[PDB]
């Protein structure tokens, strides 16, 4: 056996403050894979060993080291998962999935976008606001569209929550002097709802 295992992955998106779960598929001409490693291409400048960042990106593979566990008909599944911290940066990470067969052939890491979705994958970390699309609330009637009272602002905030049960429980809903709504997600990103869908002049 001189053929390394092959990997089929994809483009993975995750969101701060949210959990994620993706599955990559691994095959080998022998039908058996003994190890799968998800890793940065470069070695940890300290231990001289492979590592994986971000530290919140985890992986696990069931049924390693068993005959017939990685056939083209029934590929081996590696789970990539985690909970994205609220405080991590938003950005892209390009990482590699490398598997080893009984002959100790291991998938090669090739730094080329033409390998994206195979053994190389791009993990996009977006802000939490990008997971949600706030819905307009039932309008609140106000005396003056240019100068909302405290109680009118409170009522708008409640109306926005009532119409958006899917929003993170810890999101903060604030309302400006003209009825503009800001939804501040736990990761501090924001969405806005324009006043003209939220408030109406009483008269
Ligand atoms: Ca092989
Ligand atoms: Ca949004």
């Amino acid at each position: 056996d001189t053929e390394a295992p092959q990997v089929k992955s994809g483009d993975y998106v995750v969101y701060r403050g949210e959990s994620f779960e993706y599955y990559a598929e691994i095959t080998d001409n022998s039908g058996q894979v003994n190890n799968v490693v998800v890793r940065n291409v470069e070695l940890d400048k300290k231990t001289n060993m492979p590592y994986l960042t971000p530290d919140w990106l985890k992986y696990s593979t069931d049924n390693l080291g068993q005959p017939g566990n990685a056939t083209v008909e029934n590929p081996l599944r590696t789970k990539l998962y985690g909970n994205v911290p609220l405080d991590t940066v938003v950005g892209i990470y390009t990482r590699y999935i490398v598997a080893t067969d009984p002959a100790n052939n291991t998938t090669r890491m090739i730094q080329n976008p033409n390998r994206d979705g195979l053994e190389r994958f791009v993990l996009t970390v977006k802000s939490q606001n990008e997971k949600y699309d706030p819905a307009d609330p039932s309008v609140t009637y106000v005396n003056n569209l240019s100068n909302l009272s405290t109680s009118e602002r409170d009522a708008v905030a409640a109306a926005v929550r009532a119409a958006n049960p899917s929003l993170p429980s810890a999101a903060k809903i604030t309302v400006s002097q003209n009825g503009t709504v800001t939804i501040t997600y736990p990761d501090r990103s924001t969405d806005t709802i324009p006043a003209n869908r939220v408030v109406k002049d009483l008269q």
